[PDB]
């Protein structure tokens, strides 16, 4: 699917994405919220907190807020490989789940595949936020045990 | 056992428990300190740190510092299910362990069971702090491998 | 091998080692850099950052910057057992890796064993940074699953 652009202004780089990056991993997240990707992104590029992610994906679209080759602060691991080498994808509507979320998860499969192809990132380098810092994210994918299936679709699904 | 109330004042909600909450999980901690519940709570409800927990439990009593239906900042998972959907129970005297701590842990079984019954929280929703953010808490229960037995006690009594 | 004592001046202890410590655990890290043990330590002692580790090791030498019997902030567990009860050992060249790092790791096994027999720290008390805070460290070791073999080398020699 087409990944919509809505990057943060270069003037906030020092706050949202100060460092350049050579993508080597893709980190999947759940927002633990029920807001659309546009809202999630818009908020992330407007507030002045050192919190960010590359792309938000909901049941309808994918919107990019941080240049792919600049780091984001979403893996909570300081300057570890999480925040300094991975591209973060945030799946919307996970708080309450429902068709909206499962639809957004399917779109996220698309996004991860494009990113893997785009930066030549292998399937084994597709990770959960939890693998980097220990935080329970993506909470819904973890609690429902959907990670394994998500991975196989990205890996060999014809979607 | 009775859970005494020594709640934070309303004016400090924005810092200690800014959000209403619908209990879905119970998170167990170890304070890594050798102070009684009254001290742990008195300190937590008075200082101005955005750090808090619902109830402290020692070898003698159980004291609640935050309303059960308001979040607490004890899971370090920011705005995740840990800090927004679980009630935090802290077991005292874990720092040195001993009888005082074991008695406190057993009392915690009862407190946890009371919370489960009160908000119909299944046994599978009784979690450790570590499961939410990775911190080594409850340190003593994890170190001495007492979590399994804990769950069983809570399951029966 | 021999560990130098490029220890930070006692005047900076208040930030690198402001707490007396009784060594009970050993935490192994991965610098996530391509700099030698000399520069790592020499750096960690210059800046007045609230970050520090006890000893760094590379394919060449092993250097100590923080007194063994004093705490060091490197496990990111606030004031928990990780930071207040363990000796942090940082292995260099984890970023790029290669012969340097691998040789640096074999050396680290020597440093660990020395610390153990010196402070009677049992093999089960040799942990990763990850076990304390959930952080992915030592990254390369974990990525390559070299930990299980590491603990075995510490046992033997
Ligand atoms: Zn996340
Ligand atoms: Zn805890
Ligand atoms: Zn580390």
């Amino acid at each position: 699917m087409e990944i919509r652009k809505k990057l943060v202004v270069p003037s906030k780089y020092g706050t949202k994405c100060p460092y350049t990056m050579k993508p080597k991993y893709i980190t999947v997240h759940n927002t633990y919220n029920d807001a659309p990707a546009e809202n999630e992104v818009n908020y992330m590029i407007t507030n002045n907190n050192e919190v960010s992610f590359h792309v938000a994906v909901d049941d309808k679209q994918a919107i990019q807020g941080i240049p792919w080759e600049r780091n984001a602060w979403a893996c909570g691991d300081g300057n570890g490989p999480g925040n300094r080498e991975s591209i973060s994808v945030a799946i919307c509507y996970s708080k309450s789940g429902g068709d909206r979320y499962y639809k957004a998860e399917n779109n996220a499969v698309d996004v991860v595949r494009q990113l893997m192809s785009m930066y030549n990132i292998p399937i084994e380098n597709v990770r959960t936020h939890q693998s980097w810092s220990g935080k329970y994210c993506p909470h819904r994918m973890l609690a429902e045990g959907r990670w394994g299936a998500f991975i196989q679709k990205v890996k060999s699904g014809n979607v």
